RNA sequence: UGGAGUGUAAUGGUGUU
RNA sequence: AACACCAUCAACACUCCAA
């Protein structure tokens, strides 16, 4: 449970297809870099950048490096040091930095580690790479999170307000099979408009000018421009001195009145307007606008509009009106093409190649994308049962159940209407007329309604929820369903989701008031697959002959995610696969410490899993696949140290000897890796993504570990984000091409929809079954997400 | 709450007049 | 009570499901 697997050998399935990532390629010398600790007392970021840019100007006579922000240091030829420390004093317009000696960062183990010689990537270097490449964007640059923004350079994208839209990369330096790459992905978000203050006025308040009005309006105009400004910070023009806005004056510049403590003899009564007129000479052209209040309310500092400009730099946190928020979405997200070429012009106008900080360490960085081969996996075919038993083919990733029924098929007797809309906006005509709809395609499903429901009656307040399912359920012998329309978002459906799946162990689903009012057969469709699901019947199966070897053996699918708070507790699900087709999948799910990512009490929960499988299939796991989903890198390590082992654990607590093959592998939907299609004819769809089912696994991969890309799904909007599959662990020993066939095909078993989605049914189910807990002192809520003795026995979560 | 896709700080710590 | 720094994968919105 400590090393993960090498990589066992190189796809070959399915038909090629020329791909483009978002990597260049970078050539880096044999040249050894060197480290220095640096100790600076007592400070952000930029002042820190800044200090030690003036500590290498002003030093330069006794001692051009790259600069981390914070302690740590390099240079790419050595200086006048030693492993003593070396203190030194510095001045801005008053600091004392200590430079010591650490390390020698050799770049020559890192073309050893690269090629075959060395099986370990050193992480130091690839850290100096990152500070070098990231030193000039961190200065030059607007920096926020892990990513660089700026504004425009023609044109200027407005979004209303103050606000603008300023464009941004992220950039970070990864390792490849022979050569160190640079990943960088373009992005984009809302900044404060680099505009005077006065300005700001006219666009919030929707002025075409200044001079439109002379008087204030009203104290409702202040609140809307107070609540635009209140935290903005605003530069002076009547001297450079940035300040920070607190508030806004509810009197004007011509009435607004301070302290003066002119020197001695303290306080007199003065006007801002008359400061202004007396102390800088300046006669307010608009007189008759209020102040912004800066500092401290007990300093009372108070500033006209028209001397303060807003400083660049700030990015919004404010909520987007319905425009602002198109304009976002109608100049990000674009198309694959134009994301790519997005990415091309970013790398043309960014230019690294000729910048001082990265040409000092003789770096050379591609200035075209990194071409990769790629290859496109085949589909699976869907068998779908009923009187014809007809095959469903996912073409570009999707499929339809036209002229086609149900595996199983559940013929729905009894059944129940509980409305918690208002019989004023939701009439019985509405429910009649929806439970017709609903009873066509049921049939027509292979899920037929065989009649009226046994129960229809509207309802409200949550109170409601729990005494009625006991008397429905008393009441009529052998229901199969509760159906509950709700009005829109609210706490009914998470009391119908505690009563429904804890307390009495009902199958209950809930539909939006709208879908009654108005009905569409796609919406009724998929519907019907979600309740298909709920009362046990089966969807659809993988092809049995159609499978990957790994099913010639009693084997179980697992999956796992998990969920936290907005101090509350966070929660841990893990689902498992009950039968062989797989399409059945049993919940379990836990309480955890805030935010801890490794699921501590797993073991326990797989116990249940597996003992559950058995029970289901009167069959052994010989095999365990273990879908992790919601885990980075920098958590791989203590993860698989401790899950793998809580999977063992839970496999020789059970019975004797009992140790089956796990496969321990962790998907990825949040990375910055992109791919495009080079030939335009390979292009799908609007968005001009990649096929579904596109595999990549070289070049722009791990160097010695096993992992994959695999973009499973179509892009219907902007650009398709290719899941990220890393093999931490693999004792069946799995083949490239049967792992990632078998992901590929484990994408197509999701029930609640005839389409191939982003991430593995497990990963996906998990993720819904945490998401589903999370709508439900410690050991007090610990057991409200024990769902119910029935409810456990079925796909609630669906 | 029919479904899929993809766009965008909180805490504990040290410290401050 | 604000303000600095170091360690740490939920909401909203849009697109698509006529010819």
């Amino acid at each position: 449970a400590f090393k993960p697997p090498p990589r066992p050998d190189f796809g070959t399935s399915g038909r090629t297809i020329k791909l483009q990532a978002n990597f260049f390629e970078m050539d880096i010398p044999k040249i050894d870099i060197y480290h220095y600790e640096l100790d600076i007392k007592p400070c952000p970021r930029r002042v820190n950048r800044e200090i030690v840019e003036h500590m290498v100007q002003h030093f330069k006579t006794q001692i051009k490096p790259v600069f981390d922000g914070r302690k740590n240091l390099y240079t790419a030829m050595p200086l006048p040091i030693g492993r003593d420390k070396v203190e030194l004093e510095v001045t801005l317009p008053i600091f004392k930095v200590s430079i010591k000696w650490v390390s020698c960062v050799s770049l020559q183990a890192l073309h050893d580690a690269l090629s075959g010689r060395l099986p370990s990537v050193p992480f130091e270097t690839i850290q100096a790479l990152d500070v070098v490449m990231r030193h000039l964007p961190s200065m030059r640059y607007t920096p926020v999170g892990r990513s660089f923004f700026t504004a425009s350079e023609g044109c200027s994208n407005p979004l209303g307000g103050g606000r603008e839209v300023w464009f941004g990369f992220h950039q970070s330096v990864r390792p490849s099979l022979w050569k160190m790459m640079l990943n960088i992905d373009v992005s984009a978000t809302a900044f404060y408009k680099a505009q005077p203050v006065i300005e700001f006025v006219c666009e919030v308040l929707d002025f075409k000018s200044i001079e439109e009005q002379q008087k204030p309006l009203t104290d409702s105009q202040r609140v809307k421009f107070t609540k635009e400004i209140k935290g903005l910070k605003v530069e002076i023009t009547h001297c450079k001195r940035k300040y920070r806005v607190c508030n806004v004056t509810r009197r004007p510049a011509s009435h607004q009145t301070f302290p003066l403590q002119q020197e001695s003899g303290q306080t007199v009564e003065c006007t801002v307007a008359q400061y202004f007129k007396d102390r800088h000479k300046l006669v307010l052209r608009y007189p008759h606008l209020p102040c912004l209040q800066v500092g401290q309310e007990q300093k009372h500092t108070y500033l006209p509009l028209e001397v303060c400009n807003i400083v660049a730099g700030q990015r919004c946190i404010k909520k987007l009106t319905d425009n602002q928020t198109s304009t976002m979405i109608r100049a990000t997200a674009r198309s694959a093409p134009d994301r790519q070429e997005e990415i091309s012009k970013l790398m043309r106008s960014a230019d690294f190649n000729t910048d001082p900080y990265v040409r000092e360490f003789g770096i050379m960085v591609k200035d075209e994308m990194t071409d990769v081969t790629g290859r496109v996996l085949q589909p699976p075919s869907i068998l779908y049962g009923g009187r014809n038993k007809a095959i469903a083919t996912p073409v570009q990733g999707v499929w339809d159940m036209r002229n086609k029924q149900f595996h199983t098929g559940i013929e729905i007797k009894v059944w129940a209407i509980a409305c918690f809309a208002p019989q004023r906006q939701c009439t019985e005509v509405h429910l009649k007329s929806f439970t017709e709809q609903l009873r066509k395609i049921s049939r027509d499903a292979g899920m037929p309604i065989q009649g009226q429901p046994c129960f229809c009656k509207y309802a409200q307040g949550a109170d409601s929820v729990e005494p009625m399912f006991r008397h429905l359920k008393n009441t009529y012998a052998g229901l199969q369903l509760v159906v509950v329309i709700l009005p829109g978002k609210t706490p009914v459906y998470a009391e119908v989701k505690r009563v429904g799946d804890t307390v009495l162990g009902m199958a209950t689903q809930c539909v939006q008031m709208k879908n009654v009012q108005r009905t569409t057969p796609q919406t009724l469709s998929n519907l019907c697959l979600k309740i298909n699901v709920k009362l046990g019947g089966v969807n659809n199966i993988l092809l049995p002959q159609g499978r990957p070897p790994v099913f010639q053996q009693p084997v179980i699918f697992l999956g796992a995610d998990v969920t936290h708070p907005p101090k509350k507790p966070s929660i841990a699900a893990v689902v498992g696969s009950m039968d062989a087709h797989p399409n059945r999948y049993c919940a379990t799910v836990r309480v955890q410490q805030h935010r801890q990512e490794i699921i501590q009490d797993l073991a326990a929960m797989v116990r249940e899993l597996l003992i559950q499988f058995y029970k289901s299939t009167r069959f052994k796991p010989t095999r365990i696949i273990f879908y992790r989903a919601g885990v980075s890198e920098g958590q791989f390590q203590q993860v698989l140290h401790h899950e793998l082992l809580a999977i063992r654990e839970a496999c020789i607590k059970l019975e004797k000897d009992y140790q089956p093959g796990i496969t321990f592998i962790v998907v990825q939907k949040r990375h910055h890796t992109r791919l495009f299609c080079t030939d335009k004819n390979e292009r799908v769809g609007k968005s001009g993504n990649i096929p579904a089912g596109t595999t990549v696994d070289t070049k722009i991969t791990h160097p010695t570990e096993f992992d994959f890309y695999l973009c499973s799904h179509a892009g219907i909007q902007g650009t398709s984000r290719p899941s990220h599959y890393h093999v931490l662990w693999d004792d069946n020993r799995f083949s490239s091409d049967e792992l990632q066939i078998l992901t590929y095909q484990l994408c197509h078993t999701y029930v609640r929809c005839t389409r191939s989605v982003s991430i593995p049914a497990p990963a996906y189910y998990a993720h819904l079954v945490a998401f589903r807990a999370r709508y439900h002192d410690h050991q007090a809520l610990a057991k409200a997400v024990q769902v119910h003795q029935d409810t456990l026995r079925t796909m609630y979560f669906a």
